[PDB]
């Protein structure tokens, strides 16, 4: 039940709520926020020419086995993912990793 509040399923697949954190030694998941209801996410990228989105992507494209796009907050730490096709029980999986 920990992840559970930071992701719900819709038709098109699962949006995964997060707040990520730039300049980090290990792009990764660090924890949980329970007021916001994000997963926190280092990004070991900068926050220049879109490169911490782009890592991000890239960390859970590779995680989840499925296409990942930032569907709000290009420009906040506050990022809402659709991971696309994906199950919110195969999301909680693979988060449990
Ligand atoms: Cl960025």
């Amino acid at each position: 039940l920990y992840f559970q509040g930071s992701l719900r399923e819709t038709s098109e697949g699962v949006i995964l709520s997060v707040i990520v954190a730039p300049n980090a030694r290990e792009t990764k998941i660090v924890g949980i926020d329970g007021t916001r209801g994000r997963v926190k996410v280092n990004v070991a990228a900068p926050p220049v020419k879109g490169k911490a989105n782009k890592e991000l992507m890239k960390f859970f494209k590779k995680l989840f086995g499925a296409e990942v796009v930032i569907v709000r907050g290009e420009t906040s730490r506050e990022k809402d993912l659709l991971i696309k096709g994906i199950t919110k029980k195969e999301v909680i999986e693979k988060l449990e990793l």
